[PDB]
C-alpha cells in the first residue's frame, strides 16, 4: 500500500510490474477545483484540500471534445481518440514514479498535442511507466482543457480571457513544484515535453513569465509557438467567439452577457458549433487555440522570440521525416489511406486550396512553383509527395526549425533531431511514411516491451532515444555516453548540425530543408 | 605639324585649344583591314601598312546600324545618335594625347555602348580633349561593328563566328599595345572603360584570354556581361541568324552558302531587317550581341565568373539611380516624356509585359507582389516609379551588384559607386531622374567647360569624378586626396561599401537595393 501525503491531502497510488521491477503510479490526482458552472471558461481555480485518501488508482475523465469519426474501426486514427469518459469534471494529472521511491529523482511532465481541440494524458502511447522503470525518473502528465472550453477568448474578460488550457497547464506544473518532494521528485529539475500542440505549449511555458520558475527545460517534438496553426489572432478570436455565440443562440450587446449564455449551454451544444465558427477550416484547423491575452501571453509571441525575451535554458527539438502525410487523407483529393494515392497536378492544385483555403492564387501558385520543380523522373508519384512536403514543411518543419534558430542565437544550447524511422507496426499505409505522431511511442519506451512485436532494431532505437532524453532532462545535454554512439552536437545559427534518428545509422547532417525552408520563412509569410 | 610614326606609318594630328592649354588629337586611325566584301562577318584581318602621311584630322565613320527616329528634334534622343557618315569602312580609333607630349603617360580606352546594335566613338559626350588636357592621360577610343555586321553567329563557323564587334575592340587594344609608346604613352598603364554595352564588353574583355595582355585595370559604368541583355544563347543566335537568312531571302541548306548570300546583300537590307529576326523585342532588344564563341568567349561566363577564371586586376563598377526610366518612354502604355506620366495598376501590369514578353504569368505576377507593396500614401505617382525601378534593377543595378561581389571575392579591390546627380541641362523630363547614360558627360569633364551652363556645383563634382577615375587609372584607388574628400572604399561580399556620388555631400552607405536584388539575383532566374 503506497500512500503520498501531499498538500491538499493524502493519495493511495497503485503497484504496477514492468520489466521485471515495479512502478508507482498515481493516475488521476486532481489538481484544480473542477471547472464547471460559473467557473467554465475561467481561469483554473485552486484546489480546496479533502481529509481521508482520494485513490488514484485509475485514469481521470478526458476533457470534453470532438472525436475523429473519419475511420471507425480502424487503429491508426482511433488510438489518438480519447479513452476515458468525457466531462468538464477533467482537471487531474498522472505521477509515475520508480519502486524503491526515489530520494531526488529529475521530473518529465508531458503536455499531449491534438491541435489545442482534442487530446488526453490517459493515450496509450503516453504511458509514463517504462520511463519510470527505465531510467528512473518521474513522469507527470495532465488533462488541460481543449477546445472552447480551453481557449474561447473575448480579451481582457475574466470570464473569458483565453489560454485557460495553458493556465490548466501551468497550475499543475505548479502542483508539481509544491509537491512532487514528496514522491521522492526534484522540483529543481523538472523537463517539460510535448508534441505537437503540446510542443507549442511547451515553446510558449518558454515565453510566459508565469512559468519561468515552474520548470527547468523543455523538450519539443514536431511543434512550436511560430507554426502557422498555433497562436488565433485577436481578430480571429473575437470573430470565432462571436460566430459560436450566434450559433448557439447566445449573441447580445453585452459581452459579459454573452458568457453568462454560453455558460448555461449544454457542453456538447458547445461541441458540436465549435466546427462551423470559421467559413472555411482545413485538416490542420485550430479553431480555438493560445492568443495575446496580455496575462500568460503579454505581447504577440514572434516579437518576444526575435528580440530575446524567453526563459534562458536548454532545448530540445524536432521533427519526424514525413509531418505532413497524415493530414493529406483528412480532406485532399484523390487520397487515400487504403491506395498509393497517386495524384495528378490538378488534384495537387486542388489540395493547395484545402489547406492555404485563401491565400490568394498567387500564393498558391509559388507554393507549386516551389515544389514542383520535378528533376526529374516522372515518377508517378511526385505530385503526391510534393503535397505531403508542402504541408509538412509550413505547418512543421519549417517553423520547428526557425524556433530553433531564433531561440540558441541567444546563447542557450539547442539540438535539433530528425526521426526518420518508421513503426515496423504502423497501421497507415507506406506511402504516408514516416508520420506526424509516431515518434512518441518511441520517446515513451514502448518498444522496451518485448511482448509486443517491435523489432529488436526498434527496441535498440527505443532504448536509445530513452536514455538520450532521460540524459537532456538530468544533465542538459541528449547523449548516449555508454555505446559509442554519435555525440550529438549543439545546434548553432551558422552552420545548423542536427541528428537523424533511425535504425541503421545516426547522422550528423547540416541545414535541414535548407532551400524549402528559406521559401516558406523568407518569402511566404509575405504571401 | 605633330606627326607620329606608327607600326603601320606615319599619322599627322591637330592641336586643340582647351582651357589655356593645348592637347594633341588623332581622329580616326585605322586599325584594321575594312570589313568589305569577303571580310563582312570575319573577325577583322591586321593591317596592310603605308607610307605617306595618313591625317587622322577628322573623325571616321561611324560603323552601319539602325537609328533612334522615336524623337525627331528631340536632343535628349537624337544626342546618341551617329555624327558621322555610316559605312562598313568604320574601324577606326582616337588617340588625344595632352602637349606637351608626355613621356609615359596612363591610358584610358573607352568603349561606348549602344546595346551591341548602335554606338560610335566620334559623340560630343566621349570627346576625349578634356581629360587628356586635365589629368594628362592619353584617351583612346574606337569604333567596333555593331548589330548582325559586328555579332552574327553561326556558331563554330569561322565565315560568322559571332563577337566580331568585340574582336575589333580586342585588335583596337592590341593597336594600343603596339604603337601607344610612339605618343607617350604607357602599354603597361592601361585601363579599360565603358557605359552599358561598352561597360559589358569591358566586363568580357576581364573574361577573354585573348584580352588578358592588352590591358591593366577596368571600368564599368551601368553594365556587366551579366546582365540579362549582354548575352545572346548559342539558340537564340541561330534562330536569329537563321531568321535573318529567311527575311532577306538567303536561306539555304548549306550554312557556308547562307553567309556567302548574306555577304552579297546591300548592307541597308541587313540593318533593316535586324528588328525582325525575333518574334517579340522590348525597348531593350540585343538582338545581336556577344555569344560563347568556344573563342573569344571559352565557356558561360556566369560559369566563368563564379569559379574565378578572369583576370585579376581592380575594378570600378558603378549604376545611376534611375537606369530603368529612359527605357519606359520607348513601348509601356501611359508613358511619355511629354506628361509626367502617371500610370494606372492596368498600365504597369502592360509595361511588364512590354519588358517581359515572356516570363510566364506567375513571373510577371511575383514583379507585381514585390514591387507594389505600397508603404504606402498613394500617391498617383506609384506604379510609374514602379516600372522605372523593375527595369533599372533588373536590367542594370542588380547584375552590376552581383557582376562585383562575384568579382570581388576572388580578392581583388572594387569600388563600387551610386550616381544620383541629374544634369541641370538633362532635355527628358523630371519625372525621369537620374537617367542611364547622363553621368558619361561629368566622367568625360564636359561640365568643367564654364562656357557651357553647367552649374558650378557642377563643374565641382566632374572634377572629383575626373580625378577619382584618373586615379583609378594610374593608381588602381579612386580617390580623390588633396581637398578632405569621402575615402572611397573598397567594396567587398561582406558589407559591400559604396560611394554616392552628388553636388550635395558624399556618402558611404552600403547593400545597395538589398531586397530588390535579392528578388532577382536569388529568386527570377528561376522564373
Ligand atoms: C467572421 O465570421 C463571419 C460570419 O460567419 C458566418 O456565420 C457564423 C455564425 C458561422 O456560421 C460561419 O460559418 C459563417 O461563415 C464570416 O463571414 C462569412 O464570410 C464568407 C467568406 O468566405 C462569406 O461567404 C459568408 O457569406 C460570410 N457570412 C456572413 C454571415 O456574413 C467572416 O468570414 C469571418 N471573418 C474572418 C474569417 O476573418
Ligand atoms: C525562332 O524563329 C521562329 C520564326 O520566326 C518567324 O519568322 C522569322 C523569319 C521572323 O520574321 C520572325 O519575326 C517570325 O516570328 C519563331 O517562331 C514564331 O514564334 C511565334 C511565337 O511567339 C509564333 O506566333 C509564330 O507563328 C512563329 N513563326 C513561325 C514562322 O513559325 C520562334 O519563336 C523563334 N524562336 C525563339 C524566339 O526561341
Ligand atoms: C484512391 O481512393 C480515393 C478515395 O476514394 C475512394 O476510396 C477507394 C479506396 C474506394 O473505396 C472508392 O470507392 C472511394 O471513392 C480515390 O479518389 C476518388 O476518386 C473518384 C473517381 O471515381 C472521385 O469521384 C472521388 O471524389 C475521389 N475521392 C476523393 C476523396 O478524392 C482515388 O481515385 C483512388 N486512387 C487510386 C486508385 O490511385
Ligand atoms: C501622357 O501622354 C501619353 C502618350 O500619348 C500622348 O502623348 C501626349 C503628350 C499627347 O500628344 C497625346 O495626344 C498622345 O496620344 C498618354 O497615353 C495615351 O493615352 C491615350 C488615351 O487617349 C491612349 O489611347 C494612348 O494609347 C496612350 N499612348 C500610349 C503611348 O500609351 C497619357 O495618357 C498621357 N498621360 C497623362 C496626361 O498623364
Ligand atoms: C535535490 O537536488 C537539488 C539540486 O538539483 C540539481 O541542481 C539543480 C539546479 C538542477 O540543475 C537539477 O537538474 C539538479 O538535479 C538540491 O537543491 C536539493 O536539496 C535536492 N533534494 C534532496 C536531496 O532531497
Ligand atoms: C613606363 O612605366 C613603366 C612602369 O609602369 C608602371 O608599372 C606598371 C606595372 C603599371 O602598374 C603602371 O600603372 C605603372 O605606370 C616602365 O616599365 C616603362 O619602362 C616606362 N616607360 C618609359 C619611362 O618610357
Ligand atoms: C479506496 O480503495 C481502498 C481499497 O484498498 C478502500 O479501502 C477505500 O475504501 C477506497 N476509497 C474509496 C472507494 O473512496
Ligand atoms: C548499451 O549497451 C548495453 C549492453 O550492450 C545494452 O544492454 C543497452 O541497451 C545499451 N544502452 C542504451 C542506453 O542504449
Ligand atoms: C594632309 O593634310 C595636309 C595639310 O596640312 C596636306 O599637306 C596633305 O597633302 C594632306 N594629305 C591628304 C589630303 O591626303
Ligand atoms: C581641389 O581644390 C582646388 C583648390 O581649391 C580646386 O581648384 C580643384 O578643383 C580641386 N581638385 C579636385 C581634383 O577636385
Ligand atoms: C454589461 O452590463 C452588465 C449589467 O449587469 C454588466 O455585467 C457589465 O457591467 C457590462 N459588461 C461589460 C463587459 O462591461
Ligand atoms: C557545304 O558545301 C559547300 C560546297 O562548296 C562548302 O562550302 C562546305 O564544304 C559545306 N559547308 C559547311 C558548313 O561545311
Ligand atoms: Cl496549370
Ligand atoms: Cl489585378
Ligand atoms: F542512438
Ligand atoms: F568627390
Ligand atoms: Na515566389
Amino acid at each position: 500500500d503506497i500512500i503520498i501525503a501531499t498538500k491538499n491531502g493524502k493519495v493511495r497510488g497503485m503497484q504496477l510490474t514492468v520489466f521485471g521491477g515495479t512502478v508507482t503510479a498515481f493516475l488521476g490526482i486532481p489538481y484544480a477545483q473542477p471547472p464547471l458552472g460559473r467557473l467554465r471558461f475561467k481561469k483554473p481555480q485552486s484546489l480546496t484540500k479533502w481529509s481521508d485518501i482520494w485513490n488514484a488508482t485509475k485514469y481521470a475523465n478526458s476533457c470534453c471534445q470532438n472525436i475523429d469519426q473519419s475511420f471507425p474501426g480502424f487503429h491508426g486514427s482511433e488510438m489518438w481518440n480519447p479513452n476515458t469518459d468525457l466531462s468538464e469534471d477533467c482537471l487531474y494529472l498522472n505521477v509515475w514514479i520508480p519502486a524503491p521511491k526515489p530520494k531526488n529523482a529529475t521530473v518529465l511532465i508531458w503536455i499531449y498535442g491534438g491541435g489545442f481541440q482534442t487530446g488526453t494524458s490517459s493515450l496509450h502511447v503516453y504511458d509514463g511507466k517504462f520511463l519510470a522503470r527505465v531510467e528512473r525518473v518521474i513522469v507527470v502528465s495532465m488533462n488541460y482543457r481543449v477546445g472552447a472550453l480551453g481557449f474561447l477568448a473575448l480579451p481582457g474578460n475574466p470570464e473569458a480571457p483565453g489560454n485557460m488550457g495553458l493556465f490548466d497547464q501551468q497550475l499543475a506544473l505548479q502542483w508539481v513544484q509544491k509537491n512532487i518532494a514528496a514522491f521522492g521528485g526534484n522540483p529543481k529539475s523538472v523537463t517539460l515535453f510535448g508534441e505537437s500542440a503540446g510542443a507549442a505549449s511547451v515553446s510558449l511555458h518558454l515565453l510566459s513569465p508565469g512559468s519561468h520558475s515552474l520548470f527547468t527545460r523543455a523538450i519539443l517534438q514536431s511543434g512550436s509557438f511560430n507554426a502557422p496553426w498555433a497562436v488565433t489572432s485577436l481578430y480571429e478570436a473575437r470573430n470565432r467567439t462571436l460566430n459560436l455565440a450566434k450559433l448557439t443562440g447566445c449573441s447580445r450587446e453585452n459581452e459579459t452577457e454573452i458568457i453568462k449564455c454560453l455558460r448555461n449551454k449544454d457542453p456538447q451544444e458547445i461541441l458540436l458549433n465549435e466546427a462551423f465558427v470559421v467559413p472555411y477550416g482545413t485538416p490542420l484547423s485550430v479553431n480555438f487555440g493560445p492568443t495575446v491575452d496580455g496575462d500568460f501571453l503579454t505581447d504577440m509571441p514572434d516579437i518576444l522570440l526575435e528580440l530575446g525575451q524567453f526563459k534562458k535554458t536548454q532545448i530540445l527539438v524536432g521533427v519526424n521525416k514525413d509531418e505532413g502525410t497524415a493530414f493529406l487523407v483528412y480532406g485532399a483529393p484523390g487520397f487515400s489511406k487504403d491506395n498509393n494515392s497517386i495524384i495528378t497536378r490538378k488534384e495537387f492544385q486542388e489540395g493547395l486550396k484545402i489547406f492555404f483555403p485563401g491565400v490568394s492564387e498567387f500564393g498558391k501558385e509559388s507554393i507549386l512553383f516551389h515544389y514542383t520543380d520535378w528533376v526529374d523522373d516522372q515518377r508517378p508519384e511526385n505530385y503526391r509527395e510534393a503535397l505531403g512536403d508542402v504541408v509538412g514543411d509550413y505547418n512543421f518543419i519549417c517553423p520547428a526549425l526557425e524556433f530553433t534558430k531564433k531561440f540558441s542565437e541567444w546563447g542557450n544550447n539547442a539540438f535539433f533531431y530528425y526521426f526518420e524511422h518508421r513503426s515496423s507496426k504502423l497501421p497507415w499505409p507506406e506511402w504516408m511514411g514516416v508520420m506526424h505522431g509516431y515518434e512518441i511511442e518511441f520517446v515513451f519506451g514502448l518498444p522496451l516491451e518485448r511482448r509486443d512485436q517491435y523489432t529488436k532494431a526498434e527496441e535498440i532505437l527505443s532504448r536509445s532515444i530513452v536514455k538520450r532524453w532521460a540524459n537532456f532532462a538530468k544533465y542538459g545535454n541528449p547523449q548516449e555516453t555508454q555505446n559509442q554512439s554519435t555525440s550529438w552536437p549543439v545546434f548553432k545559427s551558422t552552420e545548423q548540425k542536427y541528428l537523424t534518428l533511425n535504425t541503421e545509422s545516426t547522422r550528423i547532417m547540416t541545414k535541414l530543408r535548407a532551400q524549402q525552408c528559406r521559401f516558406w520563412t523568407s518569402f511566404f509569410p509575405k504571401v
